[PDB]
């Protein structure tokens, strides 16, 4: 397709030429054409093999979770909420213009619930979602019991050394290590059948009700409402933010002022992104809410099937080592043959149940994904003298200082594997949050349930709204979240978490997508998928997005000062958006296959994912000292960091340039603040351009293997505005972009020109391109250097003067270099090219008409079409006469 598809609104897609003009009648209500009702909106769209695949979801959708029976998750079929999300394949049925017709329609059904799964879902609890306005202090949660309070009691670290052997804690130096955080204050935690509030606590260390749902609605909700009342009032906001409009902006659904139940929000968020292969449609969730499931649709699915989603809790990833998997699985909750009705994901042999998915794409017949591990830990829901009551069980898993430095060794270090170990330690006359070693034998970690309460205790599963496991308001949590934990060695290597701020990526083969479909369709007990072409990576938020961190008074989440420039009030929770794959246009040594990669934005930088196209694997190298070479992180400068990542609108890739274009649109900002103040900086847009860097695979015998990861560079391109409403950005070429925007209520075309890496508006080219006189393409004027340069034809007297009269028309016509001498071209931009096309008119004469490059690098002439429609640009023709018939 010689066209650009532009989503004009939530229902309509219009086809645009490279001249930034709409193809007449191309505008299509794809919702109406999918035979869906007006409550449906376009979530995402992609081209595969010339057909258009669109993901729809409905603002009317209602889902319920019933703890008993066994079709536990269903749509609310009463009223009008039986509104599943749909993928639709459209094909263009005309050779002239655009007429979308529906080919195939696929319903995304609610997930199956096994007996085993439903025992976990029963007491599953989920944090209220993170917004734009969530503060470091909002996330902060009350520090839980120490490891020795849980095990021994109110009863002294004098008896810590005598006793740690009777509680499986041999040689453990960390009696004062935290066992997690309290669920009586903080961000609201709610079951699948409950609703999140519109209120966020300013200090979650004091003002939340956490999971104390019943406390919230009888006591604290009234307080929050009087403090933080929705705009018509104006309130004090001493204690609570009100983020209703910010919740709406991230796809939270509402019955008036009340958010719909969690299961509804999960389903609605879960149908956000699609990708398409020869055999499959894959649907995944957005970067804003955790998702617990994803669809694998078989494109052959009969004309009307219910395509079942696969649980992530049934989807085993390779985390890079078996050990990196154990760290995640051990902190999911208490496993035990001995305990009763104590059901969590770990105890029921499930794996990591939730991700904050960056996006999904396809290259060749492979699916590529990335996301953040959503924090998931056990909590103690006991009712009576249980010490950890109403407490989440979570702990830093950050590698000790003594660890073998060399990635393999850093990430497989035993520190905090089975339970708590870090807090604070003064070695010599200096200090560390990290345990200084990994004596009388090997150091032991144990799960913070004391031996006696082993058979009585109720440890259930929760899911956090961010990539942090541990919200506890201690020093280590800040250092875990911000990447500040360093060894004291030679080359001073950074010590990673493997539970907090963990990024996940992979490539998924068609067989691997087939097992997921088989897991989703499992009768009875849960079937499992293994995805083996996957990795994880400790990816903290840049420490320089915070201020005033003490060391040389220890700062925790409740006092940590955000200066985060990227649209988030918080400086501790990482975020990712716009994963996108592309084939490298740069040739490879022959007998090897084309290179491909993907990129994704995270807070403070771009990540490059590197694949080996030989066998559609993660790129790797033989040495385990150097870090999985499938991942590279390049930090942003100030200009990239100033971009509000919550305004991400779309990402395209151009195979000719080998460049990614990330579009940001400020109209996506919410109407109002957490203080209910109208947001006024919602005008404008921004483009970030991503390019590959480093030595790429298979250039020459030398680079058949690599021991340095290819990476990417994100550059705020110069294409931005604080004044215009965006309609679209057309990346015509590496040298040019067209922006369609409105100042008033009509669409204006701006041409941005790339000057040595920086895009600048070119007002003369803009005026040339915009002067199309209501046609599809820029006008042509003889006397003007316009979008088409300027052509001056030689006079007819050049034939006689050059003794070309002694040549025939047929000779001249088969000598392109003679007929390049019948004009002088002035280019409008450097290296714009032009040739003359010749036509015999008689035995003695011919005409010539120019063929001229536009900004896209394509040649146009009298016969040019877009979508089969003649452009009728207005190129001249010139007769030359007096040639011989020899
Ligand atoms: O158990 C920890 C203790 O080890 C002993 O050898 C020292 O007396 C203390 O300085 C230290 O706090
Ligand atoms: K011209």
């Amino acid at each position: 397709a010689n066209t650009f598809l532009v989503k004009e609104d939530s229902k309509n897609v219009t086809a645009y030429t490279p001249f930034a003009t709409p193809i007449t009648d191309s505008k299509s209500d794809l919702v109406s054409l999918a035979q869906l009702d007006s409550s449906y909106q376009i979530a995402d769209q992609t081209i595969h093999n010339t057909n258009l695949f669109v993901l729809f979801k409905s603002r009317d959708v209602k889902v319920k979770y019933e703890s008993s029976g066994s079709n536990n998750i269903s749509f609310d079929s009463t009223s009008q909420g039986e509104k599943p999300s749909y993928v639709v394949e459209f094909t263009n049925s005309t050779n002239i213009g655009i007429k979308w017709t529906m080919v195939k329609k696929y319903q995304l059904d609610v997930p199956n619930v096994s007996s085993d799964m439903n025992q976990v879902l029963k007491n599953l609890i989920l944090e209220q979602p993170l917004t734009k306005y969530t503060l470091n202090s909002s996330l902060a949660k009350e520090k839980g019991k120490t490891q020795r309070e849980v095990h021994l009691g109110s009863g002294q670290a004098n008896q810590w050394t005598s006793q740690r052997n009777q509680h499986d804690l041999n040689n453990n130096p960390s009696p004062n290590a935290s066992t997690g955080f309290k669920l009586t204050t903080g961000n609201a935690y709610r079951k699948l059948s409950e609703s999140w509030p519109i209120y966020e606590p300013i200090d979650g260390t004091k003002q939340g009700k956490g999971k104390d749902s019943s406390g919230w609605s009888s006591t604290e909700e009234n307080e929050a409402k009087n403090d933080a009342p929705s705009v018509s009032s104006s309130g004090t906001f001493n204690k609570y933010l009100n983020t209703k409009q910010a919740l709406e902006s991230i796809g939270i659904l509402f019955d008036d002022q009340t958010p719909r139940n969690v299961i509804t929000q999960l389903y609605y968020a879960s149908t956000s992104k699609l990708a398409v292969t020869n055999n499959h449609i894959v649907v995944m969730g957005n970067s804003f809410l955790p998702s617990m499931w994803y669809w694998v649709v078989e494109r052959s699915a009969q004309e009307n099937a219910s395509n079942k989603p696969t649980w992530f809790a049934n989807t085993n990833l390779d985390w890079g080592e078996d050990k990196q998997k154990q760290f995640v699985e051990n902190q999911l909750g208490y496993k035990e043959t001995t305990s009763t009705n104590s059901h969590n994901f770990h105890s029921k042999s499930f794996t990591q149940p939730a991700y904050l998915i960056s996006g999904i794409d396809s290259v060749n017949d492979q699916i590529i994904f990335s996301g953040f591990k959503a924090g998931s830990v056990g909590y103690d829901s006991s009712s009576s003298s249980s010490s950890t009551k109403d407490q989440a069980l979570a702990w830093s898993t950050t590698t000790s200082l003594d660890s073998k430095t060399g990635y393999k060794d850093l990430v497989t270090n035993d520190t905090g594997l089975n339970g708590p170990i870090n807090g604070s330690f003064s070695i010599q006359d200096t200090f560390s949050f990290v345990v200084p070693y990994s004596t009388t034998g090997p150091i032991k970690t144990a799960y913070p349930v004391k031996k006696d309460q082993k058979s009585t205790v109720k440890i259930n599963s929760l899911i956090n709204a961010t990539p942090l496991n541990s919200y506890g308001d201690e020093g280590i949590g800040v250092f875990d979240a911000l990447g500040l934990n360093y060894n004291f060695k030679s080359n001073q290597e950074r010590l990673p978490s493997r539970t907090d701020q963990i990024f996940v990526y992979g490539i998924v083969s068609p067989n691997e997508l087939r097992s997921a479909k088989s897991s989703a369709d499992s009768t009875g007990s849960d079937t499992k998928v293994n995805w083996s072409n996957t990795q994880s990576r400790y990816l903290p938020v840049p420490y320089n997005y915070s201020e005033g961190i003490i060391d040389a008074s220890v700062t925790t989440f409740s006092g940590l000062k955000s200066i985060a420039p990227d649209g988030f009030a918080n400086s501790i929770a990482n975020f990712s958006v716009g994963l996108k794959a592309g084939i490298d246009p740069n040739p490879v040594m022959s007998g090897k296959k084309a290179n491909y990669g993907a990129v994704v934005l995270t807070r403070g930088g771009v990540v490059r994912l590197n694949f080996n196209p030989g066998n559609d694997s993660l790129l790797s190298t033989t040495d385990n000292n150097i870090a999985p070479i499938s991942f590279s992180f390049t930090p942003f400068t100030a200009a990239e960091s100033a971009v509000d990542l919550t305004t991400f609108k779309e990402v395209t890739y151009n195979q000719e340039s080998g460049l990614w274009s990330y579009i940001f649109d400020s109209s996506l900002k919410p109407s109002h603040d957490g203080k209910q103040t109208p947001v006024t900086d919602n005008m404008g847009f921004s483009v970030i351009t991503v390019s590959r860097t480093g030595i790429e695979l298979n250039q020459d015998q030398a680079t058949t293997t690599l021991d340095v990861a290819p990476s990417a560079l994100a550059v705020q391109s110069g294409i931005q505005s604080t004044t215009q409403t965006l309609t679209g950005v057309l990346p015509l070429s590496e040298e040019f972009s067209a922006v369609i925007a409105k100042d008033s209520d009509q669409n204006k075309i701006d041409i941005y020109k790339n000057n040595n890496g920086l895009f600048e508006i070119d007002t003369q080219l803009s005026n040339s391109v915009a002067t199309n006189n209501g046609g599809l393409a820029p006008s042509y004027t003889e006397n003007r250097v316009d979008a088409w340069g300027k052509v001056e034809f030689a006079d007819n007297s050049v034939l006689q003067a050059r003794n070309l009269v002694d040549k025939t028309v047929d000779e001249i016509i088969n000598t392109p270099e003679i007929l390049n001498s019948f004009f002088r071209f002035t280019p409008a931009f450097e290296d714009q090219k032009a040739t003359l096309v010749a036509t015999k008119q008689s035995d003695t004469s011919l005409s010539v008409s120019p063929r001229i490059q536009f900004l896209d690098g394509n040649f146009y002439d009298l016969n040019s079409t877009i979508a089969g429609v003649p452009l009728n640009i207005g190129f001249p023709s010139r007769v030359f006469a007096g040639f011989a018939a020899l």
